[PDB]
């Protein structure tokens, strides 16, 4: 099946999922001079002084830390978004070198990393039903640079050793997802899809410009995973990223002049 390898991956996705050419699909490059700003976007508003992590998950493509989303614990409003959305879970992507990782781009600046919140619109019911909607998700996207250490993510870096081969996972109580955002909440915005498959074009991307720093230590961690099982010959954990694809009819709008 699909993965990032030279065989598999992002420019053989279309074959068995053909949406992959479609007319939202998500990462774009970010135009910072053709971007408009709109002001009747709101601030965002982020709630996770509940949120209730379960378990770290190595799933063959990244690795998924997941909330409980039975109730409205950690959700996210505002910004371009009507309603509320709960979170599900996060994960990365990241390069094989600092100089590459992220899935969208800033003026065609590639970033180490990309932090990827994913959040599902509750009026659906579940998040099965909330991905075949075209308001259904929405992603809050940050960037990584290599630099400073950051330490909300160090418990993160810590147990990636316990699931390091596909289909590993652990038990990953009381984690605060608050440790993971920059200062500021200005952002970008734009209608996307998800960026691995089955690339739904369901997604709300709200993109911050202001990137979080973490040591070359820590992005050193996330490329010691392994793609493959335990057993199986190893394959390194790096350059899952999907690369830019065309804009079309679209508008990336902004919240901040
Ligand atoms: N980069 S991203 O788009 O934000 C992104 C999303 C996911 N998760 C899913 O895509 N789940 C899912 C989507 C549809 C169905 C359905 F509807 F088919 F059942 C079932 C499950 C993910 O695991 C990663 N990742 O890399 O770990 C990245
Ligand atoms: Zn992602």
């Amino acid at each position: 099946h699909w993965g990032y390898g030279k065989h598999n991956g992002p420019e053989h996705w279309h074959k068995d999922f053909p949406i992959a050419k479609g007319e939202r699909q998500s990462p774009v490059d970010i135009d910072t001079h053709t971007a408009k700003y709109d002001p009747s976007l709101k601030p965002l508003s982020v709630s996770y002084d509940q949120a209730t992590s379960l378990r770290i998950l190595n799933n063959g493509h990244a690795f998924n830390v997941e909330f409980d989303d039975s109730q409205d614990k950690a959700v996210l409003k505002g910004g371009p978004l009507d309603g509320t959305y709960r979170l599900i879970q996060f994960h990365f992507h990241w390069g094989s070198l600092d100089g590459q990782g992220s899935e969208h781009t800033v003026d065609k600046k590639k970033y180490a990393a990309e932090l990827h919140l994913v959040h599902w619109n509750t009026k659906y019911g579940d998040f099965g039903k909330a991905v075949q909607q075209p308001d259904g998700l929405a992603v809050l996207g940050i960037f990584l640079k290599v630099g400073s250490a950051k330490p909300g993510l160090q418990k993160v870096v810590d147990v990636l050793d316990s699931i390091k081969t596909k289909g590993k996972s652990a038990d990953f109580t009381n984690f605060d997802p608050r440790g993971l955002l920059p200062e500021s909440l200005d952002y970008w915005t734009y209608p996307g899809s998800l960026t691995t498959p089955p690339l739904l074009e369901c997604v709300t991307w709200i993109v911050l410009k202001e990137p979080i720093s973490v040591s070359s230590e820590q992005v050193l961690k996330f490329r010691k995973l392994n793609f493959n099982g335990e057993g199986e010959p190893e394959e390194l954990m790096v350059d899952n990223w999907r690369p830019a694809q065309p804009l079309k009819n679209r508008q990336i709008k902004a919240s901040f002049k």
